[PDB]
């Protein structure tokens, strides 16, 4: 079942934003969050999308796996990090827009579509460029809807190989301690309204898993660290984190 | 500046600092060359203790001993000192408190000659095993030098060992120690209290965007109390050569 603390939206309001935050307790299997109605609201994926993009990429072999390199292709993109050669893990890591349009590309509408509904992925909807639909095209996808993707990619159980799971978890590694390792991917939705932050994963712990998705709004980009410094202030403030 | 391995004894000062003596051994992958402080006791074969956690679980995974990471592993309802030990474990966790019992477990179901073809696959040290097949890494006859670790760990890293590749993937999962927005460090620590010369271990790598760098260290440790030693005299090489922030 669901449980809404309202309690929870002051982590919003104290930074004069709005938005939700999605909980899973894996062993209990109870969710909680501060809004349900915007828990299952379905927005633009922007690039959390390179989760599913990355699985699609490797299963089909698009990516050898997480050593090969993509080399820069000359042209200077705004985010510096972007004007260099990656390999997955870089490019999940610098959010690397342009490599995995490249993937999309050579994925295929057609078979990009079949993988998506295979994922359940949302709405399951592409329509726009085929290089571009998760950030400004049709794709829709809620904080709950991710929570049940994240799940099933937890346990191995997409229809995709093992292999390719394995790899997409390991490019997914965030941050890691002797408390805790957390696993996830930004996203940032600048271009359709309304203009949103992202992010989506997991915290692993030695005897159970938390898993979340949080959305908020993002009128410009100066908001952007408030996505993962809001999600840990509720973990450290439910005693999941220190 | 070409030779394979260069002695720097400016590290030595990390050494001296805390009363301790030691070697730290690093290797950069993409240039293919190696440095440490100590050429001599690089190349001297230890009892490699709990470092040996990371051979033991790629030979359970292979022979499926261990199904996978989630496999539970139930105390045994024995109250042992470190009181980590005392409570149900998978790998993950096994790897992380360091739980001999659970792998002295392994290494019974394992038995003597599945580990020793295993061992002899990987070239894993002196390859010697006699002692207990429960226990040998602990006060046994097995012996492996820092530049051996190094040498082993690369073969991890690329899966080029002879098990599968998806045992050599969960075993680098469970290595995971610590990672941030500039390093991520899979590792194992060590520690060989029975047998003389007394030492503590650590063994991994440093992942940069653009370069991995191998490590192994061992120190002399005559009692537990320097244990925190072994990370905090790797961390100040490392901080010295730029490595890590
Ligand atoms: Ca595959
Ligand atoms: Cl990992």
């Amino acid at each position: 079942e669901w449980q809404e603390n309202k309690s929870w939206n002051a982590h919003f309001t104290e930074h004069k934003s709005q938005g939700v935050v999605v909980l899973w307790n894996e062993n209990k299997q109870q969710g909680f969050t501060n809004n349900l109605k915007r828990a299952n609201q379905a927005f633009l994926p922007a690039s959390t999308f390179k989760i599913p993009n990355s699985l699609i990429a490797l299963d089909l072999g698009v990516v050898k796996d997480e050593h090969q390199v993509f080399k820069w292709d000359g042209q200077t993109r705004d985010i510096a990090t972007w004007n260099r050669d990656h390999n997955l893990i870089t490019a999940m890591k610098y959010s690397v827009v342009p490599v995995y349009q490249e993937f999309a590309r050579q994925i295929g509408e057609a078979r990009m579509s079949k993988m998506l509904h295979a994922f359940d992925y949302g709405n399951e909807d592409i329509s726009g460029n085929v290089d571009s639909f998760w950030l400004d095209g049709g794709i829709r996808i809620s904080a709950t809807e991710q929570i049940s993707f994240l799940r099933k990619l937890y346990h191995n159980k997409l229809h995709v190989s093992e292999r390719s799971q394995r790899i997409v978890k390991q490019a997914m590694l965030t941050e890691a301690n002797g408390d805790y390792i957390i696993r996830a991917k930004t996203g940032y939705s600048c271009r359709i309204e309304p203009k949103i932050g992202w992010w989506v994963g997991w915290v692993e712990l030695d005897d159970n898993v938390w898993f979340f998705a949080m959305n908020m709004d993002m009128p410009t980009s100066d908001g952007l660290g408030l996505r993962q410094a809001i999600t840990k202030e509720v973990l450290k403030q439910e005693k999941i984190i220190p």
